[PDB]
């Protein structure tokens, strides 16, 4: 009178399919997903500094449009630009401005030290109505819009050596007149010409004279442009006419600060990855979220879904 | 006497070669190719729309040289450009030059919309016998060449908004005469002055007088620059002098279009895959054919051969002789 | 009374760990390191043509620097650039330095070859005290330095075609006098102007005239450009003023050649695989030393070690 005794293993009612070397589909008791495909919508505000420019760009806080004054000496880990952000002082373009709010946006401050320049025989502190700053015509606030003093806008040539051990970044411009008459009511010179040095490198720009689409109410525009000063280097800054002076210089960094393009609300909760949609959970291996992230982030890939296999093949009754 | 069952596999004549973790060759019954590394050296005519430049460069049929006429408001998924390919019109240069190529190329589209620009106080229509239509001078067809009428050249101010739905393309250049008698016999001012601009940004060009190596008769030249217009913005053009003037504007679309450099012939055959060399079959996952490719194609390796076993171990009873 | 056979495997008293799919570390009897993570510190002078800048920067090499004179038509696989370079010749800029730096790093050789210009009505072979030459005043000696003959400095317009079947490089630049007087005391025109084409291109620079930094004495400039004429093409050089003229043309190559920054020293030794940290054995697949690379190498990695089982389990007794 014998026994009987066998060997076996588990199965499960409902399993789940997974891809193979031999198989594109074959069951198994269980697996787990590798591909985060949702987001909350939301991006936590932890554990980065998150910086939501709300009506700003990056670059309008960084000249000081007066609409962006709460932004001062703001710094982030991650600064958010917003699609209603707008531009409410003086009509201006930057050559390269991709580049110059990728410096800004990696440095991850706008901490901004004013330096005692002299500007011998000019008028300070232009404004203008497209800028307004309370009721009276105003500026850019980290810019000095010099005129003529008198009838006179003489040879400017000025001077700020870097004697700390950081790297200075200086903002300044070039202003381009509608017309003759404002060429010449403003600056005296029938044409202007800005230059800026230091011992390596230098920029000239020549105002251009011309009507451009009416913004604000004006034709005339600013050019913005950028000089890095490191420590033992100068600064020299060369007009007879057309500049938008730098007050002084914004302190550079080097670190983890960025920037992103985003309309998702801020919330309060803790996430190391950050996408446009929103934070996403990095557990996953792979995200099929967005493939701009910052942060802790699964790595983007185009499948919205990949499987692996936790268990063995299914073989159900 | 009892009985022998005998368990076995079998075996092929003929084995191939392939490579594995622990062997760089080790012998099964069958393998399959995967780097496609022929082509016939045609480009098929079909599933996509070819468009043979033959004697004409994107570029040359997009400002208008006279020979490249045929090319009027012409589309496609792949243009393709021929080493025999020349200009036959003004001399000119296009500063980032592969930029616009890029940008038109991937368009995929050439169609012109004329619009009506006032001109006031110059005259239009400027030629060159450097750029022959018919047996007189000529210019390139989507470009107004400006110059005086009677004894001025006022500074021209105009504006063409962009009210429509969909991006203007403007293609616009700057004449750079070989000597000062010529700057100011054309455009009377001493020196001439180009300003392009939208709401968002502004080119200026000064033009530049001198000579440059001489060209059908011509050491003069002329600079090409565009202007892209999105719904909602303004195009305004300021000159008092040397303006190569745009007759309107190019439609611009997205898509699948490209271009690609290639001698082949165009043939009647259907291939999603195109390459410089021709077409190829895109039934493998890989190719060695060029790294320049067009469609639905295998991706680029250095190998030119890696064999996938498609059977056991090829295992030969041992030899006698 | 039978007997016992046993079978059985070896094993070491100290095995080695190793990663594989289901572990992070397992015991093996032996394994192999896949990373190069050790340099000599040195850079072996063969099998390369190493050339070892010293005080010179490869661009100060090529306009002819003079403390830099005994670089004149040398060669090399790699260029080697030390942090001691210094320049000592008129201070000057390269727009788009990093291009040139590498089209003639990559072309290997600054072979140089004079070419007989014709300059009608003018003073050449300029030089200043920034730039000393023997008891004298000097200049770079690849480029000639054009001013006023008497009271005029007429319209410059040469052309030289290329008739040979290689690339030709020719290296010119452009004056950027400090002040007016400077400008019309050397070139007599108010405002100068250089064009230099070939059939397809040309490149026309306009003069700023204004203070840069005091450089060796100098508030001016010197702009350094590049032109290369391919064969069946031919140079024009076109100018009023304020030309920065070659003497001829660098013979181009395409080959192995490239440059390197390293401290390194150079010693007599055989290494295929080159680092800015020294050279580094290519007997191994991958290398963590660093990223930066010349030759036969190791794919850099970020693991500093990486181990590949050459054994089995390994189960002490
Ligand atoms: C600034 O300096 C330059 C260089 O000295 C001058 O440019 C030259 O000017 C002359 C005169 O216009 C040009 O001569 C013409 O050459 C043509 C042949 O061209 C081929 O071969 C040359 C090489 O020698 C290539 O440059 C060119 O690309 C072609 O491959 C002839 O076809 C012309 O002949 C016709 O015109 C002349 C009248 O000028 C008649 O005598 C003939 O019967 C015929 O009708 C002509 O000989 C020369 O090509 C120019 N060279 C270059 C490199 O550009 C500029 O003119 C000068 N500027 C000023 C203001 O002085
Ligand atoms: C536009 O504005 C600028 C700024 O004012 C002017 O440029 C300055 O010009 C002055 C006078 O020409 C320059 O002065 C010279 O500086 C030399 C180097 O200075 C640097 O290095 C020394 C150490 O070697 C440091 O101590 C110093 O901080 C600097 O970093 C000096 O070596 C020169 O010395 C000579 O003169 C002095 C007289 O005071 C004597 O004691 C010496 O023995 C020697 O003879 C001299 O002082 C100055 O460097 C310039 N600065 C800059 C930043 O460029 C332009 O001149 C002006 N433009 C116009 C058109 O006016
Ligand atoms: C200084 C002054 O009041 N000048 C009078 C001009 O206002 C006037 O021209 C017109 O200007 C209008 C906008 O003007 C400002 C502005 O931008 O708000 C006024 C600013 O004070 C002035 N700032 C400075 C530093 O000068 C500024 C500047 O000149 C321009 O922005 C430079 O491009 O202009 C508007 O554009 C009107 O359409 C225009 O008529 C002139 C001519 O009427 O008279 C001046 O007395
Ligand atoms: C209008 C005219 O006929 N002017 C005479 C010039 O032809 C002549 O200069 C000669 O020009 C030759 C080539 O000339 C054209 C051309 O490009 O084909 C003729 C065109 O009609 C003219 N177009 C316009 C709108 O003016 C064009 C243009 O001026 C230049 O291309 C601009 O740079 O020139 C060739 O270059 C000869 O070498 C040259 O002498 C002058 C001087 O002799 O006399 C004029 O009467
Ligand atoms: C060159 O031509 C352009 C285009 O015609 C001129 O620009 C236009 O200038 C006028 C005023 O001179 C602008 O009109 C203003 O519009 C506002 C509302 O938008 C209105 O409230 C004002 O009362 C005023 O009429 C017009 O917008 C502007 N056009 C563009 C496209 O910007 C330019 O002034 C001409 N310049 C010269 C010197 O001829
Ligand atoms: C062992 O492997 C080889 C491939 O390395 C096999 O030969 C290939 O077989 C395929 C599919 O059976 C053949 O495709 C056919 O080609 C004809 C035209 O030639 C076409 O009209 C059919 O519709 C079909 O696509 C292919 O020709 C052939 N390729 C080569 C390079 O030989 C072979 O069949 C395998 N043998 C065994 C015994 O498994
Ligand atoms: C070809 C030539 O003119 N060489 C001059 C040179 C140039 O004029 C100058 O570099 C152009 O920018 O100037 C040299 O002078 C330097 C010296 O000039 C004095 O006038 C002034 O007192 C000083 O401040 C200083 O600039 C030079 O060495 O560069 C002389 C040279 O012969
Ligand atoms: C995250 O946001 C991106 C960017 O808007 C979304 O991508 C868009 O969504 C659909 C297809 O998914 C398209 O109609 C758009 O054209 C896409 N744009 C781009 C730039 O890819 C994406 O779907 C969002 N993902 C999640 C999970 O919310
Ligand atoms: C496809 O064309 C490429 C490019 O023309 C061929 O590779 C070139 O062959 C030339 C000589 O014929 C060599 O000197 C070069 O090494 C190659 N050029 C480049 C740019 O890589 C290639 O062999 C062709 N392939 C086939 C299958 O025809
Ligand atoms: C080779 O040289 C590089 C560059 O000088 C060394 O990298 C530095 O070392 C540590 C990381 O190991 C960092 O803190 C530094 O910031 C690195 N510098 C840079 C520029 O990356 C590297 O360690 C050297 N390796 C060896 C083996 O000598
Ligand atoms: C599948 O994954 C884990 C076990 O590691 C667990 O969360 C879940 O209950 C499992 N499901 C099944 C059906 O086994
Ligand atoms: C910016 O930086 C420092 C504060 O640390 C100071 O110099 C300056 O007053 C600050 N400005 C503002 C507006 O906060
Ligand atoms: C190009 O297309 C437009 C409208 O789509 C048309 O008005 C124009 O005449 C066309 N030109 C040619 C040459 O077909
Ligand atoms: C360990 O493996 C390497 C590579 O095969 C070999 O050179 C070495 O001698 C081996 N050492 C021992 C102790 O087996």
């Amino acid at each position: 009178p014998g026994a009987t005794l066998c060997l076996g293993h588990h199965a499960v009612p409902n399993g789940t399919l997974v891809k193979t070397i031999t198989d594109d589909q074959i069951e198994v008791t269980n697996a787990t997903e590798l591909v985060q495909s949702s987001s909350t919508g939301k991006i936590c505000n932890n554990p980065h500094r998150i910086l939501d420019g709300i009506d700003c760009t990056l670059i309008d806080a960084l000249l000081g449009d007066p609409h962006c004054d709460v932004f001062q000496n703001e710094t982030w880990d991650l600064f958010v630009e917003r699609s209603k952000a707008f531009s409410n002082c003086y009509p201006y373009d930057v050559p390269d401005y991709a580049s110059l709010r990728s410096l800004v946006a990696s440095s991850g401050t706008l901490e901004f030290i004013t330096e005692g320049f002299t500007w011998t025989g000019v008028t300070q502190n232009g404004g203008s109505n497209a800028c307004k700053r309370g009721p009276g015509s105003g500026f850019f606030s980290r810019l000095n819009w010099l005129t003529k003093s008198g009838s006179t806008y003489p040879v400017l040539n000025v001077t700020m050596p870097n004697n700390d051990n950081f790297d200075k970044l200086y903002i300044w411009g070039v202003h381009h007149p509608s017309t003759n008459q404002d060429q010449t009511s403003l600056y005296v010179q029938a044409s202007g010409r800005v230059t800026v040095s230091t011992r390596r490198s230098q920029q000239t720009i020549i105002p251009n004279i011309g009507s451009r689409p009416w913004v604000r109410g004006l034709s005339s525009r600013i050019s913005i442009y950028w000089t890095i000063v490191k420590p033992g280097d100068v600064l020299v800054i060369n007009s007879n006419g057309n500049l938008i002076a730098p007050r002084g210089y914004f302190k550079m960094r080097t670190g983890k600060s960025s920037i992103m393009r985003s309309d998702a609300p801020i919330d309060t909760c803790i996430s190391e990855c950050i996408t446009p949609n929103g934070s996403i959970p990095n557990d996953k291996p792979f995200q099929n979220v967005n493939k701009i992230t910052y942060g802790a982030c699964p790595k983007y890939v185009k499948q919205n879904t990949l499987k692996l296999a936790t268990g063995m093949r299914n073989v159900p009754e």
